C-alpha cells in the first residue's frame, strides 16, 4: 500500500524529496509534507558550552595499562601510553590511593597502596617494594573527554580540526538536571517533530581507541564506560560491599560477554538498569506530554537499558530502531517485547564511501527478509544523504520494489510470524538478556574467532522453527519446558556460551540427561558441555549423550576407533554430492589399527561441507555413535542415539544455505521428527519457505540473486514447482 | 675390518650363516652344530618372567596383575549393575575375585567423583558385575578393579600379529611373590648350568611389562611404552602403604582413565610408585646380573618389552652392573635412547628391517628400508656413538634377497668404518640446548612418546623436536622444573626449549604458576640465555585471564582463549627474509599472491595487520588456534591464516621465539638449528662446521684431526662445507653416502 517506510533528508532537496516520498510510499522523514518526522537526539552530548564547566562529570572507565617488567625492587608504570589522549585522560581529582589498584599480574596480588605513588607531573606510577622479574599493571579511572561514537565517526570521514564533543554523565545531579531542563527547552522549540529518536541514552557501550588512533577495546554489551567514584561509593552503600578496579578490567578481558559472568558483573547490570530505566522513562513521559512518540536506536549509548529484560514494556517507549546487517541483528530489534513497533534502518547508507548500489540493497533485503518472515518488523528505512541516492536510478527503482514487497508482506500476512516447525532452545550463561546477541563482539561483525559459532544464530534467524533463549539459571530452577523439542549448546570451553563450570554441576547434568532420555534432543557446536580438569577421562560433560569427546593430551594412552562414516544420510541428504571426491573416499578407505594410533578414521576426506574452525581431537565415545562426518583423523558431524531421544555433534556452523539446511535437517532428525520435516519444505536450499496457515497462503523466497528451481512440498503430500528470479518471491494458495 | 655386529641364525642353516657371518663381519650370532663351532661370541635370549606354565599354573595368584576400568555405566535410578568385563579382552586379563574387593576395588560417580562406599555394593557370585545400590540416578558410574594378567602382553601381541591360532598362551609371573621368585632364581641357576656355549644372556627383558592391555575385539585398548599399570598386587600395594605411610587408591593407577600416560603432569603417587618398584627390580636385576657374571657371561639388558622399574636414566643404575643395553632402532630419537644411556660396558642397535615375511617377500625391496634404517640412525650416531649393531629374526629370509645382503655388507663396514675413524668419541656440539619438562633426565629422548617409535596425528608437531634434535650438531641434555627450581639454570646452557599442549608433563601445567619458576627463567633469558617454545609453551589455564602462556613476553606471542576478544589484536608486518628462515626454499608465485594481497586493514573487534593470503613453504604441523603477537615490536616470521606459526622477540640481553609445531624434516630441523643459533645471538658460530644443503649435516671431530659430511637422503647431494677458518669445499655426495676430510688436530 502506502506507508511504512522512513525516508532520510537534506536541506535545499525539498522537491526531490517529495517525488522519492511519492515513489517509495514513504510516511516519514528524517515540513508542509504532511509526513511523520524525526528527529534524532543524543542525550550525552551536542553541549560543549555546559561540560567545559563541569569537566569531572564527563563519564569515566577504568583504564589497564600494559604489563611492565620489573628488572629490580621498583618500576615505573606509564599510564597513558596505549591509549588515545585525545579521547581519554587520566582521573587526578578522585583519590587514587583509594578508586586505582596496581597487581603483580604474575602472583595475582594487589600491591600495597602504601607502595606506590602517582608521578606529580607525569602520567606515570612509581612501584616500590616489588619483586624482580613480575610483571605489574595500574587499573586508573579515567575520564572520557570525548564521545566514542562522534570520535569514530569524525575520524572515519576525516573531519580534521572540528571541535571533538565532550561526552556527560548525567548520574551527577548538574549534569542531570541540564538534561532535562534541554530536553523539555527543545520539545518547546521543535513543534514540527513527530519522533524523538533517541540515539541513544546515557551509556555507550565499551569503546576505546589506541594511541594509534585505532580501536583497542570493543564491547557490543559492554558497560566499561559506566563508573565514577560517586557511582562506585553508591554502589557499595547499595550492593553491600566494594567493586574492585578489577571488577571491571577484569584481568584485560574488560568484562566481555563471552566470559562467563560473575556476580560483580550481575550487580553492576542491576544497578545500572535501574538508573537508566528510570532516566528513560522519564524521557518517554516528557516527549509523551509533549505530544510525541519516543524511539530508541538498539546501539551507541544503549548500554543500562536491557530490552529483553522483564520491565522493559514500563518504559513506554514507543518503538526501537536498529541496524539491520544480516538475519541474527534483524531478530535482535524484531522479537524485542514491549514497544508498539520496530523499525530496520537498511543499508546501504546514503553515503559516498560507477558502482551499481542496487546490489547491496537487494542482498541486505534478502538477508533480513528470511528473518522478517519468522519474526516481522513494522517499518523499514534508510539513512543519511537522499541527494546522493537520487543518482543512481537504478537503485531508486531497488527501493521501489522492496518498500511495494515489504508492504506487500504485511499485507498478505497482518504482520503475523510465519508458523515454526520445532521449538528450539540455545542454552547460555545469558538467557532471554542476551536473545539474538549470543556470540557478538562488535555488532554486526563476526570474525575468524567466532564465525563458526554465530553462524548457528544466522541460520536460524531465518529458519522455520521457534527459537527462545534460556540460561543455565533457568534450568535448574524449573527443569527444561514441556514444549521444547531441541536445546543447542555452543561455543569455546569457558565461555558464558558452553558455561564453563556450570556443567561440574551434577543437578544439570541430570536434568538433561533425564530429558534428553525421555525423549528431548541436545545438539552440541564446538566444545558443548566443556568443563577443564573437572574429569581426567572426559571433557564435554555430555559426551554420552552426543557421542563426541574431545582428546585433550590425557587420554593418548588409550586407542580411539572411529566407526566407519554413514554418507548416506537423512542429516547431509542436501550435500551436494562430487562423484570424484566420494569415489576417492572409498578407495583409500580407513586406518588399521595401529598400537598408540587407534583405527578406522578415514586416509582421504569424503569433505563436502565447510564446518569452519577446527576442533582438534575430538573423537567418537564408542563405535555406536553414527560418525557423518570425521575428516582429517578428528570428528566434524555425529549422532548418538540415547534412550529416547538424540544428540548430536557439530564441531562448527559458518552460516551459509548449505549449512542453515545442515542444520534445520540436524533439528528435524535429533527429535525424532524426521516425517515432519516434508511439509513446507523446499528442495532447494537456497530457497525458504513461510507458511501462514491462518490466512491460508504460503511464500517461497529466493535467498539469492540467481534463478533459482525449486519444488515446494505441501502438507497434504502435493508439490509445486517454482522458477525464481533475483531475490524472487511466490505467494500460494494453502 | 670386522666385528661390532650381531647376527641372527637358526637351525639347519650353518652354511648360510658361517658365509653372511665372513661377509658381514659378524662377530657374535643370537640364536645349531656347526655355527656354534665358527668361534663366535653367542647371545642367547632370556625371559624371566614368562615360558614356564608347569610353574605358573599351579600358582594363579602370582600373575602379574593391573588396576583396570570399566566403561562408564548410566544409572537411570539408584541402583546399577556394572558389567566388569565387556571392554576388555578376555583371554589376557581376569578379574581377581581371591583378593577382598572391598579392601583393593573402587566404585567411582564420575559425574561427582565421589567414592561409593562399599557397603553400597557388591560383586555378583556368578557373574563378572558389580551391583551398586543408593545412588543417584543420571550419574556415570565405574569399577576399578584389580585382573590377572593370563596372557604375556607381548606374547599375545605377536600371536594375534602372526596367527599362531591354538598355539598354547604363555602366562606370564610377577617375583614380587616370594614363591614366584625362588622358582624364576632356580632356573635361571640351573638354565646358566645347561649353557655353557652362550657368552651373553640378552635378558628381554625383566620383570614388569610396559602397559599394554587390549579389548574385547582383540584390539590395543591401552599402550604406554612408559606405562607400570601392570606392575600391582595386594601384596605389593599392601606394602608400599606400610613404606611411605599412605594408602594409593586404585584412582592413583586408573588415573580416571588415563592410566598414568607419560604425557599427564606426574603426581606425587605416581613418582613414589616408581620408587617402589624401581627398589625392587633394581635388587632384583642386579642378582640376575651378578649370577651371569658367576657363570663366566655378560648380562645384557632389552631396552623395551618387561623394562619398567629399570629406570636407565636413573641415578644407581651402574650400580646394577648390566654388561650392555640392547635395543630397537627405529629413527634418530630411539637410537639417542640407546646411545645416551650412561653406566653400561657398551650398547648395541638392533636395526631395521625384522628379518620376516612381512618385509621379506617377494616383490619388495628390503635394502630401502634397510638403508633408510641406517641413515636415520648415522645421524643420531655420530653425535651419541654406539657400540655394535645387528638384526633379528630369520637369517634364511634375508639371503634369499642378494640386494638387501649386499646393503648389509656396506652398512657394517660403515658402521665399523665410523668406530675406527672417530674412535668412539661423540662429535664436536656447537650449543648447549636443553629440554626442559616435568620428567627431565629420567626421561631423556623419551618425550612425546606414546608407543615406541609410532608418533601420530597428536604427537607428530612435538616428537619432531627430538628427531631433528637427535642428529643436529649441538650438545642436547633433559631437565626438569625440579632441576631449576632447586639449582637454577646451569650456567652451560645456551638455550632452554619448552613445548608441548597445555596440562601436560611436556609443558608442566601448574608448575608456571611458580613465581620462582618465572623469575628464573626471565632474569636468564634476561641475561641472555635463549627460551624457544613451541605450541603452548608455559601455559596454564585460568590462572590470568589476560595471559595463557606465561612467558608470553619472552617469546613475544600469546594463544587467545576467547576470554579476550574485546581487546582487538595487531600484527606487524612479516619479516620474510630473515636468519631463521634463510634455507626454506623460495616459491616466487606464493611470495608475489602475498604481497599483492597485503595486510587487513583496522576493523571493530577484528583487530588489523594479518596478511590476507599465507605466505606458506613450511610445514608447522597441527596449528596453536588464534596465537597472536603480544606487541608490534615482536618480529612475526611466518603468521599465516590470520595466527601466529613463528615469531622471536629480543628481551634484554637474549632472545625467545615461538614455533607453533615441528614435523620432522630436513628443512624443519634446519630450521629448527637457525632458531638455536639465532636465539642465542650466536649466528656468527653458526657458518663453522655447517652444510650449505639441508639434507646433508656435518661432524666434526677436533681431537682426531677430522671432519666428515653424510648425505641423509636416498639422492645425490651437492654441498659446500664451511670450516672454522672461514674456508670451504664442495663435495657431490652420493646417495646415502660420507665423505671424511682432515681438520686441524
Ligand atoms: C548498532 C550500533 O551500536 N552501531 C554502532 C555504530 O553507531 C558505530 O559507528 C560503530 C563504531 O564501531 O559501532 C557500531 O556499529
Ligand atoms: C622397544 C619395545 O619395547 N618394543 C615393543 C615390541 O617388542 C612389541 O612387539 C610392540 C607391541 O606393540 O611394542 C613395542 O614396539
Ligand atoms: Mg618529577
Amino acid at each position: 500500500s502506502t506507508g511504512r517506510f522512513t525516508l532520510p533528508s537534506e536541506e535545499n532537496f525539498a522537491e526531490k524529496t517529495k517525488e522519492l516520498a511519492e515513489l517509495w510510499g514513504a510516511d516519514a522523514i528524517r515540513l508542509a509534507l504532511g509526513k511523520k518526522i524525526y528527529n534524532a537526539y543524543f542525550p550525552t552530548r551536542a553541549h560543549n558550552e555546559w561540560i567545559t564547566l563541569h569537566m569531572d562529570e564527563t563519564p569515566q572507565v577504568y583504564l589497564l595499562t600494559d604489563r611492565i617488567l620489573a628488572e629490580s625492587d621498583t618500576v615505573d608504570i606509564p599510564l597513558m601510553e596505549s591509549f588515545f589522549a585525545e579521547q581519554l585522560k587520566p582521573n587526578r581529582d578522585a583519590d587514587p590511593h583509594k578508586y586505582w589498584e596496581v597487581v603483580d599480574r604474575t602472583t595475582g596480588e594487589v600491591v600495597d597502596s602504601a607502595n606506590w605513588t602517582l608521578d606529580a607531573d607525569e602520567d606515570t606510577v612509581h612501584v616500590s617494594g616489588v619483586a624482580a622479574w613480575h610483571e605489574y599493571t595500574v587499573s586508573f579511572l579515567a575520564y572520557i573527554i570525548w564521545d566514542p561514537v562522534e570520535m569514530y565517526n569524525h575520524l572515519t570521514n576525516d573531519w580534521g580540526d572540528k571541535e571533538h564533543e565532550i561526552p556527560f554523565d548525567i548520574y551527577h545531579p548538574a549534569t542531570r538536571k541540564f538534561v532535562f531542563d534541554t530536553f523539555e527547552q527543545w520539545l518547546k522549540d521543535s513543534p514540527q517533530t513527530d519522533v524523538v529518536r533517541f540515539t541513544t541514552f546515557f551509556y555507550q557501550f565499551t569503546l576505546l581507541f589506541d594511541e594509534k588512533r585505532r580501536e583497542k577495546v570493543v564491547d557490543w554489551f559492554g558497560c566499561a564506560c559506566t563508573v565514577s567514584p560517586r557511582a562506585l561509593d553508591d554502589f557499595e552503600a547499595k550492593y553491600g560491599y566494594r567493586l574492585r578496579p578489577e571488577d571491571f578490567v577484569d584481568g584485560g578481558a574488560y568484562n566481555s560477554a563471552w566470559r562467563v559472568p560473575r556476580k560483580a558483573q550481575r550487580d553492576w547490570i542491576d544497578f545500572l538498569s535501574g538508573f537508566v530505566r528510570e532516566n528513560v522513562k522519564q524521557l518517554a513521559d516528557m516527549s509523551h506530554a509533549a505530544g510525541k512518540e519516543a524511539m530508541m536506536f538498539l546501539g551507541d549509548q544503549w548500554i543500562g537499558t536491557e530490552p529483553y529484560k522483564d520491565g522493559f514494556d514500563e518504559l513506554g517507549l514507543d518503538a526501537v530502531v536498529g541496524s539491520i546487517g544480516d538475519g541474527t541483528t534483524t531478530r535482535m530489534i524484531a522479537d524485542i517485547p514491549g514497544v508498539k513497533y520496530t523499525e530496520g534502518r537498511f543499508l546501504p547508507y546514503f553515503f559516498p564511501d560507477g558502482n551499481d548500489p542496487s546490489i547491496e540493497g537487494l542482498d541486505n533485503w534478502r538477508k533480513a527478509r528470511r528473518a522478517i518472515l519468522r519474526s516481522p518488523i513494522s517499518r523499514m528505512g534508510y539513512g543519511g544523504y537522499l541527494s546522493l541516492a537520487a543518482k543512481f536510478p537504478k537503485f531508486v527503482d531497488t527501493v521501489t520494489h522492496i518498500a511495494n514487497e515489504f508492504r506487500d508482506i504485511h499485507d498478505r500476512t497482518g504482520g503475523v510470524a510465519a508458523e515454526g516447525e520445532l521449538n528450539v532452545a540455545i542454552l547460555n550463561s545469558w538467557g532471554k538478556m542476551r536473545s539474538w546477541m549470543a556470540f557478538t563482539v562488535a555488532h554486526a561483525l563476526p570474525n575468524k574467532q567466532t564465525y563458526s559459532y554465530y553462524g548457528i544464530l544466522e541460520s536460524l534467524s531465518g529458519m522455520r522453527v521457534n527459537v527462545r533463549f534460556i540460561s543455565f539459571d533457568d534450568v535448574l530452577a524449573h527443569g527444561i519446558d514441556s514444549d521444547i523439542d531441541v536445546i543447542i549448546n555452543g561455543g569455546p570451553v569457558d565461555t558464558a556460551f558452553t558455561g564453563g563450570d556450570v556443567w561440574t554441576n551434577p543437578k544439570l547434568v541430570e536434568t538433561v540427561r533425564a530429558w534428553v532420555r525421555g525423549g528431548g534432543a541436545f545438539v552440541g557446536v564446538g566444545e558443548p558441555s566443556s568443563a577443564p580438569r573437572f574429569q581426567t577421562g572426559r571433557f564435554f560433560q555430555l559426551a554420552d549423550v552426543i557421542g563426541v569427546d574431545e582428546e585433550r593430551y590425557q587420554t593418548l594412552s588409550v586407542d580411539k576407533y572411529f566407526p566407519p562414516v554413514v554418507p548416506d544420510h537423512f542429516i547431509t541428504a542436501d550435500v551436494p554430492v562430487d562423484p570424484a571426491a566420494r569415489e576417492a573416499w572409498e578407495q583409500a578407505g580407513y586406518r588399521i589399527p595401529l598400537s598408540g594410533c587407534g583405527g578406522g578414521q578415514s586416509i582421504k576426506p569424503l569433505g563436502g561441507i565447510d564446518f569452519g574452525e577446527p576442533v582438534l581431537n575430538t573423537y567418537p565415545v564408542n563405535e555406536n555413535v553414527t560418525l557423518l562426518r570425521a575428516d582429517g583423523g578428528q570428528v566434524q558431524l555425529a549422532t548418538n542415539d540415547y534412550g529416547k531421544g538424540r544428540g548430536v555433534y557439530i564441531s562448527g556452523l559458518p552460516y551459509s544455505a548449505a549449512n542453515a539446511r545442515l542444520l534445520e535437517r540436524v533439528l528435524f532428525y535429533a527429535s525424532h521428527n524426521e516425517d515432519k520435516y516434508a511439509a513446507w519444505s523446499s528442495s532447494n536450499p537456497e530457497c525458504e519457505v513461510a507458511h501462514f496457515p491462518e490466512q491460508g497462503l504460503y511464500c517461497v523466497i529466493n535467498n539469492t540473486d540467481q534463478p533459482q528451481k525449486t519444488t515446494v512440498t505441501l502438507a497434504d503430500g502435493t508439490t509445486e514447482d517454482f522458477d525464481l528470479p533475483d531475490s524472487g518471491i511466490a505467494w500460494r494458495e494453502a
